[PDB]
């Protein structure tokens, strides 16, 4: 696909006192890491975080709808999204190429015009 990063010193208060808002996605990293790791709830709260995960696969779980699930906001919702996500995938192997095969799967490219 298409992905950047960068640093600079306006990633963390560059505008934080006069404007809000909520976007479905935007950034990577809240402290100089790639979204850190969070497992803080109730034992009834994990349990919904959870069983919904368990049955849903965390693949089609929205922050909108776990905001809801356990009558939490978006931004509790959405941090669960953002930090716990190939966890629930598959990581019980040691040999996966290290992200860099590119064979019989996506043989294709693009252009600018």
């Amino acid at each position: 696909g298409s992905h950047m990063a960068s640093m600079d010193p306006l990633d963390k208060i560059i505008n934080d006192i006069k404007k809000e808002a909520n976007d479905s996605g935007v950034t990577l990293a809240p402290l100089s890491v790639p979204k850190p790791k969070l497992e803080e709830l109730s034992e009834q709260q994990k349990i919904i975080l959870a069983e919904y995960i368990a049955e849903v696969g965390l693949q089609n779980i929205t922050a909108i709808t776990l905001s809801k699930k356990l009558n939490i906001t978006v931004e509790k919702a959405k941090n669960y999204i953002k930090n716990s996500n190939r966890l629930g995938r598959t990581n019980n192997l040691k040999t996966i190429g290290i992200l860099q095969e590119e064979v019989s799967s996506m043989e294709a490219k693009s252009m600018t015009w």
